[PDB]
């Protein structure tokens, strides 16, 4: 079957693996789980579609800048995760875009822009500056949570159809 290799990238605690294990098993981790790298393969149906996603869940840590380099040379569309109650991880998303334009050598590479944690109370990063961002880059920008698990499916399939256009 088709396969869609994705790739989650974002700051340390974005809720990357959060968002991911809810997409696979649904429900929501709510645990201290620092990642270095896991994969998740699971097949699925998206609009009639039977595919397998391939998703590479990676470490938002420093020292595991090169090991991303290089496994997601071979990502067909990127989530790049931010946390709505976390500043630096909204001004860290340019230097991950900038990251995968280098390693995929491209500059409009399937790329969603993630903003997670939607159900906390404490915003510090403005709906409007994301999706102001997201239209400088021309990607989508979707919101989620994956407490609740809203956006979560939105995300993925949305990139996926942006694979499919590209
Ligand atoms: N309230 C809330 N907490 C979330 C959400 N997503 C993740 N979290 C929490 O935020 C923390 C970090 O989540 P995690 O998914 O491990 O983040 P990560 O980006 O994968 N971290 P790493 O880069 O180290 O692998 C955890 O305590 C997790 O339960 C969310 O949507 N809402
Ligand atoms: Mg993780």
């Amino acid at each position: 079957m088709t396969e869609y290799k994705l790739v989650v990238v974002g700051a340390g605690g974005v809720g990357k693996s959060a968002l991911t294990i809810q997409l696979i098993q649904n429900h929501f981790v709510d645990e201290y789980d620092p990642t270095i790298e896991d994969s998740y393969r699971k097949q699925v149906v998206i609009d009639g579609e039977t595919c397998l996603l391939d998703i590479l869940d990676t470490a938002g840590q420093e020292e595991y800048s090169a090991m991303r380099d290089q496994y997601m040379r071979t990502g067909e569309g990127f989530l790049c995760v931010f946390a709505i109650n976390n500043s630096k991880s909204f001004a860290d998303i340019n230097l991950y875009r900038e990251q995968i334009k280098r390693v995929k050598d491209s500059d409009d590479v399937p790329m969603v822009l993630v903003g997670n944690k939607c159900d906390l109370p404490t915003r510090t990063v403005d709906t409007k500056q994301a999706h102001e961002l997201a239209k400088s880059y021309g990607i989508p920008f979707i919101e989620t949570s994956a407490k609740t698990r809203q956006g979560v499916e939105d995300a993925f399939y949305t990139l996926v159809r942006e694979i499919r256009q590209y």
